[PDB]
């Protein structure tokens, strides 16, 4: 069931009946409706994502670079196969390698894959 929230991202995404940044944010509502009998603070890191987004003082960029970084420390000491995958988005973007778009994009079809695999 996590893994269609991603499916459906790309699928919303790449028809271009979404925008990155809509599809995004329904992709991390989904998420932390997902989060919240699974995973309290996974469910924090998401849930503060939104806030940040609903407060309507931070931007969509910064924070999702915010929230990217905090569950890349949780992911640290628990799963190294999601750390990795956070971590080169955090790379390709912060790097000017990709764009912020094309960065988190793979990076939903890359944490899909592991779901997958």
């Amino acid at each position: 069931e996590s893994a269609k929230i991603f499916k459906e991202f790309l699928e919303d995404y790449e028809s271009g009946k979404k925008s990155f940044r809509e599809a995004s944010y329904d992709a991390t509502v989904k998420l932390f409706l997902w989060f919240l009998p699974r995973n309290i603070e996974l469910a924090e890191i998401a849930l503060r994502w939104l806030i940040m987004l609903e407060s309507k003082k931070v931007s969509f960029e910064e924070a999702s670079l915010i929230a990217l970084r905090e569950a890349l420390r949780w992911f640290k000491v628990r799963n190294n196969e999601l750390y990795k995958i956070i971590k080169e988005a955090l790379d390709d973007y912060e790097s000017g390698k990709k764009s912020f778009e094309e960065a988190l994009w793979d990076y939903y079809e890359k944490v899909l894959e592991y779901l997958l695999k």
